[PDB]
């Protein structure tokens, strides 16, 4: 990823865009009833907490691009992919307006609380008009992508979250590149049904997590795993994407049927940008909020991956390399040990910085005991040892539930914790819950108990 120029929107005829200066993140009623060391992220170039410019900092994720052609070894993995993903059939049809806006089997409908992008954010519309949950009107909708047409600027966001003080005095803040809504629409009825498959078949043959639900899908990882796994961290994954990555992924769409719209992976590789008053255009790079933008990284990751290894180990046998990833976050396996170091050696070449799984300092072995997938770990189950719990560290949960962006999101907030929580065992779970329960607001909360949960989990399987 590489920013080839930017400027002021105003010299090429766009509007600036407004961007709130003030974080919605609040101290909960649980602020100091457990601990943390998160603050909200740096939201503007004044920020008091700042020890370091903010722009310099926030696109210095954009560390160039490190290849230019898709040489042998990635030709190899696209076809190696491709072959996999070929077995699954997927249905090659485009998808009527109808279901990529509304959803169907397989894919969810679109989500009305994220921005609906240029031009309506500089508009004022917003989502809410153009869709209607129970009347599925295709015609608002369609009426302006001929108004507007696709291939529209992205339009930059500062995330507004949690993140450590060191993240908060560099200016480490994450962005969000947001689409235009017709964009998300077009692609959605381009990709609608593969991403619908990827969606209906979390695991080793799509090596796609996305869409998957932990609590039933952390049982079936470790039967689709190889003998030896093996895992590594990337640092601005997104960010660092060369165009040559994107051309392995349409080599990958064009041969499952897809060649039809691989157009559309050109503006997610070469893209326009919008972010505040500035104008920008980066050359690579994935985008962090448009439609497939998780589906895409992960197909990627799994070109990666291959990659590294043919390069590598010249005789690898990639029909038993078993890996599913999430984006960037991956858990592989082989039946034979390899050196996580040496691929990551590799990787710097593809341009890729890969470091140990789970910041640790070296790289040491992955075990069922300490591998994370998702910032979770697997824990088989006491009495029901078949049972693997996917479990979430308490100091995540802790340092979520000491702040809030709206109270009357309390109930909800909490709950889903709770959801998480309880597979860290009986003993901890209560003790969390006690905590909730000694402020009022905990206290007016209906929480689950652990042997509800815990019952209801066995049952779901
Ligand atoms: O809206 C966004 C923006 C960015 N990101 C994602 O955040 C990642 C970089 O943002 P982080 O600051 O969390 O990245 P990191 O992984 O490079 O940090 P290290 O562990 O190496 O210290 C990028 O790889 C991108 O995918 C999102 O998930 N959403
Ligand atoms: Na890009």
């Amino acid at each position: 990823g590489e920013i080839q120029w930017m400027r002021p929107s105003k010299e090429v005829g766009y509007p600036i865009i407004n961007a709130p200066s003030k974080t919605k993140l609040e101290p909960s009623a649980f602020h100091y009833v457990f601990e943390g060391v998160k603050e909200p992220a740096v939201l503007t170039k004044n920020d008091p907490r700042l020890k370091t410019d903010f722009e310099e900092a926030i696109f210095s994720k954009y560390v160039g691009n490190k290849i230019t052609e898709v040489d042998e070894y990635m030709k190899e993995a696209v076809d190696h992919y491709a072959g996999q993903l070929m077995s699954l059939d997927i249905n090659t049809e485009q998808m009527c307006l109808e279901d990529a806006m509304y959803g169907t089997d397989g894919l969810e409908a679109l989500d009305l609380s994220t921005s609906a992008g240029y031009p309506y954010v500089a508009m004022g519309k917003k989502k809410r008009d153009i869709l209607n949950k129970q009347t599925r009107d295709t015609k608002e909708m369609q009426k302006l992508l001929d108004t507007y047409g696709i291939n529209l600027p992205l339009v930059t966001y500062v995330k507004d979250e949690l993140r450590s003080k060191t993240k908060v005095e560099q200016g480490k803040s994450r962005l969000i590149e947001a689409s235009s809504l017709n964009d998300s629409v077009a692609m959605r009825m381009a990709f609608g049904n593969l991403y619908a498959a990827f969606h209906k078949n979390p695991g080793v043959i799509t090596g796609s997590a996305v869409g998957c639900d932990p609590d039933l899908f952390w049982s079936k990882i470790p039967v689709l795993m190889e003998e030896k796994l093996f895992a590594f961290d990337y640092t601005g994954y997104d960010a660092s994407l060369s165009p040559a990555w994107f051309e392995a992924l349409k080599m990958v769409l064009e041969k499952i049927g897809f060649g039809d719209r691989v157009d559309y992976i050109d503006y997610l590789n070469h893209s326009h940008h919008l972010y505040k008053n500035k104008t920008y255009c980066v050359k690579g790079g994935m985008p962090s909020g448009c439609s497939g933008t998780s589906i895409f990284n992960s197909m990627i990751n799994n070109l990666i991956i291959r990659t590294l290894l043919l390069k590598t180990y010249k005789g690898i046998d990639l029909d038993h390399l078993k890996m599913i990833a999430y984006g960037d976050d991956v858990i592989a396996s082989y039946p034979h040990e390899v050196d996580a170091s040496l691929l990551a050696q590799s990787g710097k070449d593809y341009g890729l910085t890969m470091t140990p799984a789970d910041k640790s300092a070296t790289f040491e072995t992955v075990t069922w005991e300490n591998v994370t997938f998702l910032k979770r770990f697997f824990r088989a189950d006491e009495k029901y040892p078949f049972l693997i719990h996917p479990v979430m560290p308490m100091k995540e949960i802790h340092e979520s539930i000491r702040w809030t962006k709206d109270p009357r999101n309390t109930q909800d907030h909490v709950r889903s914790l709770c959801l998480l929580a309880w597979h860290n065992g009986e003993e901890e779970y209560n003790k969390f819950l006690a905590k909730i329960r000694s402020v009022p607001i905990g206290r007016a909360l209906d929480l689950p108990e652990y042997s509800t949960l815990y019952d209801r989990w066995l049952d779901s399987f």
